[PDB]
């Protein structure tokens, strides 16, 4: 099964390899259907679920919960992640998108996720998105209520700067579970600004979404090469498929990021996993950063 | 009377809103008039001036004290923040534009400043702008030497990244007390590049500065949302708004009033009154970049 | 002489101006030359010399290994700085040119070294280029071994960032010596995008690669008004040369830079070592960092 791994110093174990919830919506499925899917998923070693304030217009974290409820035998097999900070427009009130890192709304959206997804705490509750006017003391008190309160275990951001995560990290008493950050071979900033720099040095382990770009490394007809090249490693490698190569690009990273899985196909969900058992090397690494991006390295 | 506020740990209280004389040669005043003006505004609440070694032909600082040296009850209502670090082309002596962090010359111009502004100390002194050669330890010989001659209260810098800020922090014994910066609808590139991050998390409030937003035409979609929020605050003029927008940030920052027309004073002090919500900062945000958050 | 300078807090000694190996194989020199060579440098003061694992295509380290044999009574008067974390495509095994920072390589490369200059052990060894899968428990681990067995005496790290500069201090037990950067007037990003704001914090000199751009400073079209101006404030300050001038421009930074010497040609080894009593003032600084970049501050 996968491996298990302490995301933090002080931090939760969580498995290696989180299942997300996002598109949730859009797999379209009945509590009947999603339990079963949790299951098999979870059967795996996938027991981190990845979820989220705003996610599908407010309705992912509730559609979760009904399966819960019909299958209550499943909570204490899980880890439960969810974020908060952000103002959707599928709200009458936000007539613009913007952030909302208040004290009481936090809090507020919180105890709200216990309640939608039907469980009694969270594991990790990540401030979803860095805000211009976050107050790291408003954030911090949210925090400590919420733990005095058992309500949420362990706290985390999410698309924090180094400079950011640090600012609100001078704020708290115990150490930032994580930094969910995207990392692919399409997006590679975070690896050199720092990001990933940081969070070896403090030995968090940050959950990395989108590591196929959305879902646009086989679409987007601006990567062939990366295709390509991901083809041929796949030889190499034995691996099933080019995002398997992907799943290992990232998961070789020193920061030792905890890639998200966002398929709704139990199937595709199975060789992810998979990608665990493969060994690349570091010029088959430097290859695939080559072709994703047009030029050498330094 | 405009809120008050200590800028940093162990540093100083400044009042909310500053007063800037960077443009004061320009105000065409005679220091009869200017003492009405000194008068006026700290007799509106803003009792912090900024001025600066250069400002003006190196000669806004001696104009001030002119004024000031007429009406000899002026100088302890109010909190006088100067510069030193750069040098113009104004002078004989400068070729070229540079700057100059030594020690001997931070301290010769520190204890001109005190002459020109006819008093006996500067309750701040900031290291005008960031050089590729100051040496953190020369400097830090200046700023304790000052400190002991009595003849400047805090320490402070200007326009410094993290990384600069940081440098000479290091080597002093002190809180730095600020670090102005500029800071408006039309340059953000502080609000997350770092710069404000790293103050509010030592607690230091910047004195932003320079809070042509209403003579760039490229900016009607923000001055059109600054006249939507106006309304709906019900301000008085849209640079209230800006003032407000500023002053929301959460690292606090002290804004630099730079027109010499009281009545735009008076106006500017007069934002805090307005509670401007989360939706209309990030709407006035938006129509500035064009875009929203990510 | 060229004067001394402890590059670090707990650090080695080294002489303000070292001597850099990068085109050894391009001087054409002789094991009785180069010698000779080696020879006159260190009698002008310049006792640390600069070499790398990849450097002429893995071949400069050895050549300077023949240098020693015939007359191993220098190495005692002269610090061997090296490198390793490179992987180029000057061998056959790489396909790609990459970064290898396995705790094993760096092990493996140390010892080589070793051998190519002949000698029991080097005086500084960095981590050659800033890599993506590095793993600063893997290197710290390979320093301290490296450090224990006595082959390396001292450990830095060359073209970090603050923040990569920092990661991997916070695994050593011992204060990295240097930071081995690019600093020219034809090349200032480090002048302001902090890297040198740290190392100037930290009380660490950093040895300054590339100070004449590679040389292009006299060859390229695109510097003819930072020429004119060299030129300028040579007779100013009375100068030999406009590159003593660059040389002098670039020790008046306060991180206290050690420029790196690439001359083949011991004649300019000499000149250049001779900036070193040139009184450069600040507004001659600004103005030959203006002739260079096009604008003011
Ligand atoms: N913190 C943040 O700001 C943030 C923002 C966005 C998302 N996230 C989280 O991170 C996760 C990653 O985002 P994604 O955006 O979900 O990531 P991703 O892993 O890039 O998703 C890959 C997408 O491609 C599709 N796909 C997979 N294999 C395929 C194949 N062989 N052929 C064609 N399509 C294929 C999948 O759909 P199929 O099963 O559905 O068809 C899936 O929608 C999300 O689940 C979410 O929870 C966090
Ligand atoms: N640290 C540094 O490097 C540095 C550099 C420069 C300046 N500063 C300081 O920064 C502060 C603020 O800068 P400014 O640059 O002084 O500030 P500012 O806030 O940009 O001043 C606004 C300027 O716009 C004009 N203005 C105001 N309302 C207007 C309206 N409705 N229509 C047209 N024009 C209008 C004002 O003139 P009216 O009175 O004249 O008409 C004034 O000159 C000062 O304290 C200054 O000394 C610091
Ligand atoms: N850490 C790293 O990544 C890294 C990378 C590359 C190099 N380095 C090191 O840094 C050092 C500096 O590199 P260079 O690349 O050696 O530096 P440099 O000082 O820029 O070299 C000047 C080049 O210009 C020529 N030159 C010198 N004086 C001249 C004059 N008056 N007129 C015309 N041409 C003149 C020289 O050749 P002549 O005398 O020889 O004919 C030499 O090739 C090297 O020794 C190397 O060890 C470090």
């Amino acid at each position: 099964l996968v491996q298990r791994i302490t995301i933090a110093p002080q931090g939760p174990e969580f498995s290696r390899f989180v299942m997300g919830y996002w598109r949730l919506m859009d797999w379209n499925m009945s509590a009947r259907q999603l339990v079963s899917f949790i299951e098999e998923h979870l059967d795996l070693g996938v027991t981190t679920v990845d979820h989220a304030d705003i996610y599908g217009g407010y309705q992912c974290e509730a559609a979760f919960g009904e399966a819960l409820k019909l299958a209550p035998h499943l909570r204490e097999r899980m880890e439960i992640v969810s974020k908060c900070g952000i103002a959707t427009t599928a709200r009458e009130e936000n007539v613009i998108g913007h952030y909302i890192t208040d004290r009481d709304h936090i809090i507020k959206s919180a105890e709200q996720s216990l309640i939608n997804l039907a469980t009694d705490h969270l594991d990790l509750l990540l401030i979803h998105r860095p805000d211009p006017l976050m107050d790291a003391d408003e954030v911090a008190d949210a925090f400590k209520h919420l733990h005095q309160s058992g309500k949420v275990r362990h706290f985390g951001v999410s698309n924090f700067t180094p400079a950011q995560f640090a600012l609100l990290q001078s704020r708290l008493p115990f150490t930032l579970a994580t930094n969910q950050v995207e990392i692919s071979p399409v997006h590679q900033p975070l690896l050199l600004d720092g990001t990933l720099d940081q969070l070896q040095q403090l030995r968090v382990r940050p959950m990395a979404w989108s590591c196929l770009g959305g879902g646009r490394l086989f679409n987007d007809d601006y990567f062939q090469p990366l295709r390509d090249e991901l083809a041929v490693v796949a030889e190499e490698l034995n691996a099933g498929s080019i995002e398997q190569v992907v799943n290992a690009w990232v998961l070789r990273l020193p920061s030792q990021p905890l890639p998200i899985i966002g398929s709704g196909k139990i199937e595709r969900v199975r060789a992810a996993v998979e990608a665990e058992t493969l060994k690349m090397t570091r010029q088959q690494w430097f290859r695939i950063r080559k072709a994703a991006l047009g030029y050498d390295v330094p």
